């Protein structure tokens, strides 16, 4: 034996939804995790298996996923007898178990709660922090810190603005560490405070989900010119680019795009794909930004490719990829990105997020760790990122301490890892050219 | 021993801010405790040891305390050989090692950051959770689930509006349990933030640092309205009451009060405490309002003590007792105010804060144990509030995790607990009497 109880419960996240967790007992102690929820509900994501009971938390209750592990998956895994440290065979397990193939009977979050659990308990029976176990698993040696992407100014479908971007992030690429790269986040992010009180009231302050900030802006081009405003004037000018979501499958108008389809229907505003792109070609060349994430719709594949063979900085699969490596198998074929946003609830399981990871890595992808707008005090990803030796993530603003305890983890374990910690710097993309 | 190590280092609170958080080392394993930070510091306050180093975090760093800690403190507590069991022998060692009043050595962060490791490895030594702990410390067999009091709507210093006051709480006292309480709070919250977005915009359901909103209001009273609004729209009008911070030192002015404050200096708009005291009759009547934290200046103890003699509701002594002992007494005698509110950092270390709580019990008086407005994912105060009984609880909305960690803690516990698992429900303000 190895598994003497699996254990799940009803906490609430970030935004005060429910969500599961999950607690696993063996003789080394109790090893606990928490699955995050995206806001809107990809159809080519694994399924997150919702009450849907509208007088329970308005529906969001996630009691059957609860009840799902603790009356059939937990007796399961126990009656295997398969170490805590086969990460693998119990993944799959699981998988077969559920039988379909966007887990629809046992819901995403009901798996990947209980696949989380056991990874942080068979790092355990393998005496290795949770980093190091991940990396084995993964076939990595050369641990890296990654670079922090913070997203500061926030924008798009949940977003109060008119802004029709989603998320623009800082990256303190020129950091001499990971702890260093926090300071300079922290710093721009309380300036950029500052600015935005100057120029548009201290009613105008209060954050999102995500810790960042959304002033009553409509011009992308104005949300930049803020981000790097703070930058030049925390003085930090060329140690710290730019990073963006886009998310343009929310604004995606019958084969057009909408800069503000958060105005009264307007299809004469809509713009075409090769526009958009050339507007992107615009941002790089006035501003420090080095990478783009969802450019274009999920299924708009001849703009992503397009747009990727004629641009030299990151493009970042997020809604197009959603961490299943069917689709990261089309878009390496089509050579839609070069970076994988690697969201590992998208998915439903640890295996199978390692799995996405290597298929981008192994086709000269950058990979991205990635938080949910809806997180938990979980710090899963923290070790993630790390053992992957990815090199990059984002997980927030430096504010809110279900951003925060992904960052606070990565400075212990920079802190751990001592002289071997190595930052990927410049690198974010290609951190294997360091390892030495 | 029985400490093996102890170990500091600076991490980042909810605001992005440096605080300190300690490692603890003994035999049974790895001991995490972080510090939470106000966003102001009084002159009775313990002092809170910052940098002030304009190179790094804008002067808000902590390397100093953390080093006091790593150089000073950690050696001499293992040196002792005291045991982890033993917090008020490692509590008091670290007072005479500092030997200052307002702990202004080595730091009041820094001297809580080891206490509470201290006494999560207390905690295991004697094989218990670590409530339970906290429980034998205090003197407590029983142990019973506190009311929370998520604040929803905020104004204050610290907010964007005009709205002078600066928390307004929901308290679900008719839940059938914690758990059931934390679903009815997390309903309203979300009930709200539709009835906001409606009448405000879409641009006003952004959060400020506890996670409630700030709608762009002024009158006091129009708080109130969208609280009950939304509590009757959620269906709870019979089970959650509601709670106030209104924190008067902020807006005290000339020894009147300014309920709009955050607007140019006017002195006609100024009324005084008999002025003041009246509103808060009026809001009483009118609105379910059965607590109010600090309804007047830290130092105006001739309107508290008038103003708690006339009323029936709870009366919380926060910027007026600051969980300072000596001004904790002199609010009993004057009789100030009926309850305490709790911050383990005032005053800096978990013997002298249970200490705190017994004091203002045995005077007759309500304790509620409560976050800072600069948090982190620690959730000691989750069974705190549980190991001293106070029945109470204010950390924040159901909004931001650094405020659900401790929400989440108290529904494993209750959890934990099961059949000896008791609501202080109704009796809040005393669950003595369960
Ligand atoms: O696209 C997104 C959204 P969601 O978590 O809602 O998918 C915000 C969080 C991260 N990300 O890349
Ligand atoms: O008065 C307050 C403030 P701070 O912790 O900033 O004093 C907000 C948090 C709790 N409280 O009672
Ligand atoms: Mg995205
Ligand atoms: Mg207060």
């Amino acid at each position: 034996m190895s598994i003497e109880k699996i254990w799940a419960r009803e906490i609430l996240d970030s935004r005060g939804n429910p969500t599961v967790e999950v607690d696993l007992y063996t003789a080394k102690g109790l090893f606990r995790a928490a699955v995050p929820s995206g806001a809107s509900t990809g159809i080519y994501e694994a399924l997150e298996l919702r009450d849907g009971d509208k007088q329970r938390y308005l529906g969001k209750g996630v009691l059957k996923a609860v009840d799902h592990i603790n009356s059939t998956i937990a007796p399961a895994l126990i009656s295997s007898g398969l170490s805590v440290v086969e990460q693998e065979k119990l993944d799959n397990l699981m998988l077969e178990l559920d039988g379909t193939e966007n887990k629809s009977k046992f819901g995403a979050n009901a798996i990947l709660g209980v696949s989380l659990a056991v990874c942080k308990a068979g790092a355990a029976e393998r005496e290795l922090p949770l980093y190091r176990h991940i990396a084995q698993l993964a076939g990595n040696s050369d641990l890296i810190l990654p670079v922090p992407a913070f997203n500061v100014i926030n924008g798009g479908s949940h977003a109060g603005n008119k802004l029709a971007m989603q998320e623009f992030m800082i990256l303190p690429v020129g950091a001499e560490s990971f702890r260093d790269a926090m300071r300079l986040g922290a710093e721009v992010y309380h300036t950029l405070k500052g600015v935005i009180k100057d120029k548009y009231g201290k009613d105008a302050t209060n954050v999102g989900d995500e810790g960042g900030f959304a002033p009553n802006i409509l011009e992308n081009s104005e949300a930049l010119e803020l981000v790097k405003e703070a930058i030049d004037k925390a003085g930090y000018t060329e140690k710290i680019v730019i990073g963006m979501d886009v998310a343009a499958s929310e604004f995606y108008r019958d084969g057009k795009y909408d800069l503000d389809f958060k105005s009264p229907t307007d299809p004469s505003r809509y713009i075409t794909g090769d526009q958009l792109g050339a507007l992107y070609q615009d941002f790089v060349r006035d501003y420090p930004v080095v990478s783009i994430e969802d450019p274009f719709d999920q299924d708009d594949w001849a703009a992503w490719s397009k747009f990727t063979a004629n641009v030299g900085i990151q493009i970042v699969g997020d809604d197009l990829t959603v961490t299943n490596p069917k689709r990261i198998e089309r878009a390496v074929e089509e050579k839609a990105c070069n970076c994988l946003l690697l969201k590992v609830n998208q998915i439903g399981s640890v295996t199978e997020a390692i799995q996405a990871c290597k298929l981008a890595q192994e086709n000269g992808w950058g990979v991205m760790v990635s938080h949910r707008s809806g997180e938990t005090e979980d710090t899963f990803i923290a070790d993630l990122v790390v053992g992957l030796c990815t090199g990059q993530i984002k997980t927030g603003a430096p504010c809110r301490s279900e951003r925060l305890a992904k960052y606070n983890q990565l400075m212990r374990i920079e802190e751990e890892l001592g002289d071997e910690a190595r930052f990927a710097g410049h690198n974010f993309r290609n951190p294997s050219v360091l390892h030495h």
